[PDB]
């Protein structure tokens, strides 16, 4: 199965890229079996290990600013859905300061008798509330979920100055009318430096390097 990856690292964000990426090659979907492809939407000439990886697939992307640039994001997925759909059979976003610390496998594909969706539980919250940093699942059925939301963000997109909408208001309509396939515990988004009971499984990565 070939499963890509979503990351969106514009400006200054793009700090994040080396380490999200190298704990990815260590831990996500280590079955040699799955093909992983990184498509990296970037205003950066160039990213940590694109000269060496060719799964790396770095999309030129302008730099947003508020509200656009967690705004428009499925937009920016869907520039590309052409090449999505045909190199790919799964699809995962990851918030940019995303680090994994522990192997994570086929538990999180949704199978394909299901709606094919997944969305993860807001940490903060811990009929669920979702967060927007970790969102995915089968090709087809997450670039549906683009498409959604593209079309949501459009209504307002002119006339509207002031965005109604935000990322996260938009994938909780989207899962409150598509209960996904798979919701993810907040371990899979476990904010560094809180007190939760389960251990982290992916980290959101604080300010501070090790
Ligand atoms: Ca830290
Ligand atoms: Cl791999």
């Amino acid at each position: 199965m070939r499963i890509g990856i979503l990351y969106i690292c514009t400006g200054k964000y793009d700090i994040f890229w080396k380490d999200f990426y190298l704990s990815a090659e260590r831990y996500f979907m280590q079955d040699q079996s799955f093909i992983i492809e990184y498509y990296v939407f970037t205003d950066s000439p160039k990213l940590y290990d694109e000269e060496n990886n060719k799964h790396i697939h770095r999309i030129k992307q302008k730099n947003l600013g508020w509200p656009d640039n967690t705004l428009k994001r499925f937009h920016i997925f869907l520039r590309i859905k052409e090449q999505l759909e045909r190199e790919t059979d799964y699809l995962f976003f990851f918030n940019a300061n995303l680090l994994f610390t522990s192997p994570i496998g086929k538990e999180i594909l949704p199978p394909s008798d299901s709606n094919g969706l997944l969305g993860t539980m807001h940490p903060g919250f811990y009929r669920y509330y979702y967060a927007g940093g970790l969102s995915g699942g089968c090709t087809k059925a997450y670039l549906k979920l683009c498409t959604t939301i593209c079309s949501w963000v459009d209504r307002d997109a002119t006339n509207h100055i002031i965005p109604i909408w935000h990322d996260e208001s938009l994938i909780n309509k989207y899962f409150l009318d598509n209960p996904p396939a798979i919701t993810l515990s907040p371990a899979y988004l476990y904010p560094e430096g809180w007190l939760l009971p389960f251990e982290p499984i992916i980290l959101i990565r604080d300010k501070n390097k090790p």
